């Protein structure tokens, strides 16, 4: 089995995050591609040039457009990246064989695309030393975050090697969830996002996405399969890559 | 307990030091890695600069903030050796030791670019790396984007593949601003030359040959040399523990002075 995975990071993060996983997938025969979204990683744009999911997601869309024939990709989205892969599946359902959510926001079809994010914001507010800020983009004022050291070390990379905490500390950039724009979008549909195999992977020691919250997401719109990864934090791809690679192997096999 | 300032080479950034920082901190030291201009996640773009003074700004600004009577250990890797050399020349009072890490180590008899011109003469195997240029002020500047094979075969030649993959999604277009470098006045005895210089190198370096690094050592003898068995050009990635052990000794050497 040879599959093409596209790996999508959350806000504030970037392609670099997937560094442990790419080689594992490639050793198993697969193609694994991680890209920077706009104003993320080393993308030269700045956040203020951007205020919408369509522009934030451009590089993912552009990439999927360039997939040939009736070939299909597996989209893997972590944390807030789940929204990105959901948009992509809604826009190019023919090109996606499976969606993998990785401690990720997993939308549904019965509610606004921002529903699942509003629930997270309602239930987690312990941002500690993270710095919030906002800016103007047309008629919207946009709220942005720079992730704090304690947030990285205690809540996100909570069970990863300290050197990965230190790595993130010199790489994370200002990010936003563009919530006004998200709320603005039409619900996902049965025939788009809803037509694709969805796999929910989560980490037993996630200190930002509670067990309660991730279970809520699973029950709110049941996926085709669920995996719990013992001892993993929010960043499975950093704290337990081998398990994550094992799981992704099965997803590839199951895709066909 | 010492304050190390860790300086990456061109195309690279602060991120590179991620394995080392926690090691130095566990041992009681302060370790600070910064991005130079248009490097790492610095928001500037390369075309906005064309000189070493502006490229180094964040290092200079940082050292300016260190107060009288206090000193730092500057650790410079690869092309980062030039940066720490400039800093020592400009703020010799604030530097207790220079550590070169498979790095360009200048001298005082020759132009500051001498040691880089020698490297360019002796290594040209750039493979899939892409060269380009642009205009800045009255100079045209040559820039490089490091290729996948260059990273995997020549630079990270003995590091875990995941680090090769990491660099692949982080390296940015860089330049050595050679016209500007050749433009600068020679380093001096009383500046750059007045500081303890430690030359650290990796046995398996596939970009800075053993012959070249030895040439650098003999061209301007350092106060100590370390060879790290099995290390590639990126010691801080392929052999951090040995590197941390070495830096401990340098810190000890620096104390009581
Ligand atoms: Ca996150
Ligand atoms: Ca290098």
């Amino acid at each position: 089995v040879s599959a093409h995975f596209i790996l999508i990071h959350t806000i504030c993060h970037g392609a670099w995050l997937w560094y442990k996983l790419i080689p594992l997938l490639q050793s198993a025969g697969h193609n694994a591609t991680a890209i920077d979204l706009v104003a993320s990683g080393i993308d030269p744009r700045q956040l203020e040039q951007i205020g919408t999911w369509e522009q934030y997601s451009e590089p993912l869309f552009t990439l999927i457009e360039s997939i040939p024939e009736g070939k299909k990709v597996i989209l893997v989205g972590e944390s807030g990246g789940g929204i990105n892969i959901a948009l992509a599946a809604e826009k190019y359902p023919e090109k996606v064989s499976a969606l993998v959510f990785h401690n990720a926001l997993m939308p549904d079809i019965d509610h606004s695309p921002a529903f699942v994010y509003k629930k997270f914001s309602e239930v987690f507010t312990d941002w500690k030393d993270s710095i919030f800020s906002n800016y103007t983009y047309g008629n919207d004022t946009v709220t942005a975050v720079e992730l704090g050291d304690r947030t990285l070390a205690e809540n996100i990379f909570s069970n990863s090697p300290i050197e990965d905490v230190e790595l993130a500390k010199h790489l994370v950039r200002k990010g936003s969830f563009f919530e006004q724009d998200l709320d603005t979008l039409p619900n996902f549909t049965s025939e788009g996002y809803g037509s694709i195999r969805r796999v929910y992977v989560y980490g037993e020691e996630d200190q930002i996405f509670s067990r309660d919250f991730q279970l809520w997401q699973i029950n709110n719109y049941k996926p085709d399969k669920v995996y719990c990864v013992p001892s993993a934090d929010h960043k499975i791809q950093i704290s337990k890559v081998n398990e994550l690679a094992q799981i992704l192997q099965e997803v590839a096999n199951s895709a066909s």
